């Protein structure tokens, strides 16, 4: 049975941050769900990207549960999220049944929001440090890669790549990543 | 006045190697049309992601001329864009009025097919190498990003920043691309 991914795409989010994990992961056989949190409707992203969902967010939760759950970040994406309570229940469910959750730049934040993953070594891009570290309720690292049990997490557009390949090896193993890899004329 | 950008965009592209190039060039100040080949329609990439272009190429061309046309990947997408007649008179006129191209992964296969740039040094993602060669009518590079007069190629998805950086260089300078570059967390 493929694995499966649920995106969580919000107004706001950085359209690179999305698309990448979705490629990636759809390259390495992974079933992916671009759920939009406010409906099928298109997505208009931080640099005006326009992407529409799969599904809405309410439709891919009732085909659930999956391997992971990510959330893109952008700044008017992960404030999006994280104002969000049906994605918290989400994330919530999925701490709970001991499933991945995968946050990148200011996705991270909507973490914090929802009260997730408190005690995890995570990451954040640079800028969104002071808002994630507000309260002590992390440890924060500076790999571009963080992965702390069932959390992973990384930096920004740049890291996008190395964020998508961590997910695939932690549901599909190493070969696979390395199969997906290979043709994308990584540095 | 800022500089403008025409990204042409087909069914079967690459939608990492639209949406890195459109995010970063938006991030770089140019305005950029991500121009629908087939209309205004939302458009099924490589990996399924849909991206609704802001316009059909139509309405686009009569709203330039642009100081780069950019030609996104994938196999179809490619395909598609080396078939289309419009596309074929975009790029004369564009290479006529020394305008710039840029084309990525099977990207440049699109140059071929319209007899754009011939006698140019140029890069490919490697497997679209043998098709680009046919007839000898470019010298072949090895380089992640090459340029040669106002012919720039690129290899692949993961060359994809450093394509959308030169385009940006080219455009806007060297000071522009390194403000753009410095919040990405690239390697
Ligand atoms: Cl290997
Ligand atoms: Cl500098």
């Amino acid at each position: 049975a493929s694995k499966r991914a649920l995106v969580i795409l919000a107004k706001g989010a950085e359209e690179m941050e999305t698309v990448i994990p979705v490629d990636v992961m759809r390259r390495a056989g992974i079933k992916v769900t671009v759920a939009g949190l406010a409906g099928k409707d298109p997505v208009q992203c931080s640099r005006d990207v326009v992407i529409c969902p799969d599904a809405s967010l309410e439709d891919a939760k009732k085909e659930g549960p999956y391997d992971v759950v990510v959330l893109p970040g952008g700044n008017l994406g992960a404030q999006n999220l994280s104002e969000s309570a049906a994605v918290k229940e989400i994330l919530k469910e999925q701490e709970n049944r001991k499933g991945l959750i995968a946050a990148i730049c200011a996705g991270p934040t909507a973490l914090l929001a929802h009260e997730i993953g408190f005690g995890s070594k995570v990451t954040t891009h640079p800028l969104a440090k002071d808002k994630m570290m507000n309260g002590g309720h992390y440890t924060y690292s500076e790999n571009r890669v963080e992965k702390d049990g069932l959390i992973l997490t990384s930096r920004g557009p740049g890291t996008s790549f190395e964020f998508a390949l961590a997910i695939v090896e932690a549901l599909n193993g190493k070969e696979v990543a390395a199969q997906v890899k290979a043709p994308l004329v990584l540095k």
